[PDB]
């Protein structure tokens, strides 16, 4: 069993050696007004691990819009980090911008719960979103074996930071929410005096006095998240491998 | 500052009191050759929650077709979890045909570590999947203010029953990959002797010793990925709130 | 065994969540000059509780006559609290003004002592009788099975703010005690000096220098305790399951 | 800071020195299928006290009858205890049939929390009702300047016994509660199949499927539970000051 | 075993409840310039504790004389000693002028070791001789089955008396002592110098340079003690069970 | 400071070193039905100790009468008993005949907790009564300034063994008590049944149930008994001092 | 085994009683510029103790004329000390000019490692050589079977002196050794340097360059250390034995 820092707290106060060279996490980022979307990987010269940096990489204009900076993670050196990076720009054309963490005594995993009982060694596919006051906002621990859906961190920054500036709940599946469609949930009363002044306000379409919603989301901003599963369902045009 | 079981153990053996009665964990599931997603949510009659359950309740029979239960968790009652599912049939015309477990004095939510900095008494939105063995395949980690994207769900689960049967690793955003399309990835030499004898044998496409794949997944295994994924990007027709 | 807070003791110092807002205790109640019973009932949604709220609610306007306001407490949520007060008032036409607390990780259910052997999850029928001062001056544990007699708690506070009043002690069953009725006991010598000066007096009716008594509450005071036995005694005129 | 024994859990095993000699507790009274209220009061030779004992002794054939003995308990020796007795059976012509436990270093009281800040020395008004297994069922603590209603003492023993025979939960202020009189709770349903059947089985009174109730106790249980409040809130016909 | 204080201590430090009302130990005395005899017996109501209070009531003016107070102690409390005392004067015709402690918890019993293995819960016969100083001077134990000689105590405060103001040591069965008679015991030289310069002086009776005394003590002084003996050798002209 | 062991406890099992040989105490004197008095002394030659060895030799016949051995004890060594021993016999013309143990580590001063405050290094003038079971009965703490009076320690013993012959306790100051003369009490009534069954036999001389009486000593006991107490009373007809 | 204090630390700061007062070790001989020889014996009158008493007495001047007080030490109390010297002195005609220790509980013995396996309870014959500045120069343990040598005592303090003042070590058997009779050391090289220095200078007689002596003791001080071993070596003209 493990041990993990947690939604709601400030990311852990350290620094970290990347391949870009030394950054203080989470500050680096906060003094920038940026999230940044942390993620690790197992190994260096690991295919699941290839296919991942190229889905980041191809998606890294989609992220520098919503003011996300990307940070990988190994427990490989920054040596093996940039004969990786140039192997991947020579055989597949795709550079990869952003930096990776070199973590060769699993320091930053330990401190993240980055390794699991699937590698005594070697980081599994964490994903910790962070918002620009250095704030936890979603953890994802995905296994060696299966590959993560990007588009489905853009929705969930993109979703979060509309929740905090229109103050509102994000449904189940949204935009496509099957009950609301793009509506956003207004927070729930809580208390008894609250729920009557609500119910009595007609302010807000409702199911009861604990389920009100709006629109308060732009056409752009609900378009733009869908874009990103439109993106995901879709069978890609042409694949990288044939050109390579 | 918490602690959570990992990706690769055994679910942790423990009785729960559910509003279909007392199962043991991982053992019920198990014993039917069933996998199984646990999720939580903070409390009952809460609105995002409220529409998870929905979301959960028109994937029921997908999840059923694989083989996979679901369970969800929330520190309140059986009685309010009986309460606010007839509150759902009756306002939103679903029916939660799974069980929810009650954890009042939240014995099994510090146990999954369910309980982040958001709130010391309301469980975030954990998923936990869990193979047919009773082993931790996947964790998820979403806020409060965030409903998850189930058909991300149903992908992890298939994709990994994929992986386990077709003895392959899942590239990024399959099965639409942009490397490989729904190509799945032979796992990697980890010898020189096996490097070699990959690259000599010409059995699969290659981008290196260390980058093998090939197409051995059924077009309906294909199919119905892609599906969860299209339904995620599509608007549905009608929303449940109109017949409500 | 467990752990309690003792009679004598100040109420011990806490935040907690209600149906009607966050309150500190026992501050939110000394601050209004009021005596406060805090009861607990093991879960919303159960019919010994539902029939003891319907009690209490009857008989708010007899508590707010002697300056006492009532506080319940289970480990189901607020939203739970407010669907089941609704309920209460649709179903059976008793509206409940007075808050109840939620105690989902049971940090007030612990430090009451309220989880008995009969539920590791959910508090037994506790009763906890604090005065203006933010004293424990009575406490009750009755269990799941068995509802209380909300008149012999008004009987307690009455007698206690009696007692205070008039600096008396109040004989069993009170004000129809078997040997002096409505009879209150002046505090016995606590010396032989004090115990020769009383049994010189004359000013008090005594069977012996410790057993000395006088009537000095008023006509009002006595048949105002004595209607809530009468009322505890009364076949009730309608039964509330008819009016429905 | 204090330390209690639970409802649901054995009377704690122990030898206690009475007037009328050595007890083991609770095998004592288990052996002869009795159930026991143990309770305490400060001291000898105190008005309150005494009022009690006169109370519980005119009521010792109602105990009796339900198969209920009584037991007291101060930290006074034996001999006090036969001295205060005496003087009871002189002065107010009351016999006291039933043994008092002697606690002079205190033993009984830490084990049984009867030492709250009221008195460092000397026992509050506790009581603990012990059902034929030797199970504590009830608790209360009553302090040193109010009596207790024994009449209540009588009502819960008769509603637990009637509860535990007719496997039923008893409504507040039974057997006059408001909404179903001298109705008794059938246990509510602990998942949705049994909660199905119940409203399906149309077999009981229902408001709803977690509060059904029926009526059976006999008449003369009922009368027996009413005959208890009865005498509680009439003033008696002669007072035992009189004719002393 | 146990523990106890010592000769040559302080009497403890010590707030306690007596029949007089509340008095510190040992300065209540030491700020009078008075010495005290603290004694225990185990229980009010028995037959050899009330020989000797009556024994001690006998001798008060004799202990007065002294400037020697007396203070008893049991475990049991303040209104059993009153009521206890009261039959004494009732029955026996003799007045009990000086205070009884309250040690209901044994808190004074375990701090001066007077629980013994005959009993668990009562004092045996305790004596505690301290000076005006606050100083223990003399201990003894008698047992449950065995009365004191009084006479011997105030022997005992005598002889400590004149051997402080006199500067002298007292001998075996002073004053008929076998070898001296009334004489008192020269402190012995502690140096080889000083052992020469007392033989050297012939300023005393001596045996050996360890070995001198004299006879310092008026003749008041040896006839005061004298009468003790006397009083104690002597059969009473009268008892007091005649006239019951 | 300052432990013990206590009366109704057996004497602590131990070889000890005396000027007679090594003895087990107290299998020694248990082994032959015989009492002992175990005794202290702070050292050897001093004055005090000496008054009160003759004291103890002169009235050895009358210890022997009783079925009684004496032991000494000091932290001196044996060679230093014998020859303290030899100057008595030869400056006082008493021989010693009792043995002296040798306790220069302090080991069975430590255990017998004769080391108090007056002194880190030499015991006070402790007295230990065993009975012919080798159960303490009674301990004495004299200190270094005042010699025991050696006729109550007769005293003691002797009405001991005549209260466990007779089963009777012993009043205050028998055979002299003021109340009942030489008197014994019959052990008191533990139980109301008892208490009545004594007050109704008239079996006894009675002031109370609890205090009852009868003379059932021999004209031998009672007058041995006021013998001690006359020789403690009456001036030596000659000193021993004259005839040295 | 044991523990001791070492050659080279300070003698351990102690109040000691002897049968000449209380004095502080060192303290006392330090304040004086004054060595001591402080050494044991298990007991007062013990036979090879006393002829070791005799002994020391007889060489008291040689002691004294060398600047070296003496101080015994047993567990046996002032007071036989004292009568042990008159004993001595009066059978002997020898008088102890010096102080004897009392060491009753054997503090100073545990100190200074004097309780050997031989005895639990007496010091074996310790002998404790300490300079003028309180440091602890040689120890010897004797046995209790074995009387020591004194003449070997005084050899010691001499030859140390002499060692001290002159700068020099002493031989094997000084001042007879057999390589360089009288001879004394000079303390050896502890470098290089120093070695190839001493070497060059003709200054010293050298066996090597670690082996240098010269005779600088005057013959006074040879014939003073002969004179010891002189008398060891001679059987005494007059046993004392005869003229006792
Ligand atoms: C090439 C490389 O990654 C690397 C990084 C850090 C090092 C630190 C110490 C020594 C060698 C290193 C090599
Ligand atoms: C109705 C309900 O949610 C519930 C669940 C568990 C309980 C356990 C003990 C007592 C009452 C309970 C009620
Ligand atoms: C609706 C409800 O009972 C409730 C109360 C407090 C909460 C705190 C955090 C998250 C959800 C909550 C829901
Ligand atoms: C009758 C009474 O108070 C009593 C009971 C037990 C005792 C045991 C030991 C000593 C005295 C006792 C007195
Ligand atoms: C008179 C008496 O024994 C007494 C002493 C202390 C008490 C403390 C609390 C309650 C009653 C008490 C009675
Ligand atoms: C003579 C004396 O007191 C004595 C007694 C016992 C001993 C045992 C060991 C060593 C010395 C002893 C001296
Ligand atoms: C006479 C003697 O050696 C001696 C030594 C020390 C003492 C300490 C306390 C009491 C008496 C003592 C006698």
């Amino acid at each position: 069993p493990g041990s993990i820092p947690l939604i709601g707290e400030r990311f852990p106060e350290m620094e970290v050696t990347t391949d870009h060279g030394v950054i203080k996490l989470p500050d680096h980022y906060v003094s920038q007004g940026k999230w940044f979307v942390l993620f690790s990987h197992p190994a260096d010269f690991t295919p699941v691990s290839t296919t991942e940096f190229v889905s980041f990489a191809r998606r890294y204009e989609d992220f520098q819009r919503l003011g996300v900076d990307l940070i990988g993670l190994s427990v490989d050196s920054v040596c093996s980090h940039i004969k990786w990076k140039e192997w991947i720009e020579r055989h597949i054309g795709v550079r990869i911008p952003f930096p990776i963490i070199a973590d060769p005594q699993g320091t930053v995993a330990r401190r993240l719960g980055l390794l699991h009982a699937e590698s005594a060694t070697h980081t599994v596919r964490g994903v910790f979103i962070v918002d620009a006051r250095g704030v936890i906002r979603t953890m994802l621990y995905y296994p060696m074996e299966l590959g993560r859906l990007v588009d489905e961190i853009l929705r969930i920054v993109k979703a979060l930071k509309l929740g905090d500036s229109l103050k509102r709940a994000v449904p189940a599946d949204w935009p496509n929410n099957e009950i609301i469609g793009e509506g956003l949930i207004v927070p729930p009363p809580t208390t008894e005096d609250q729920a009557r002044a609500r119910m009595e306000s007609g302010q807000y379409r409702s199911l009861d006095w604990w389920f009100s919603w709006d629109t308060p989301a732009s056409r752009d901003d609900v378009e733009e998240a869908r874009r990103y599963l439109r993106r995901a369902a879709e069978k890609p045009a042409k694949l990288l491998y044939e050109e390579a």
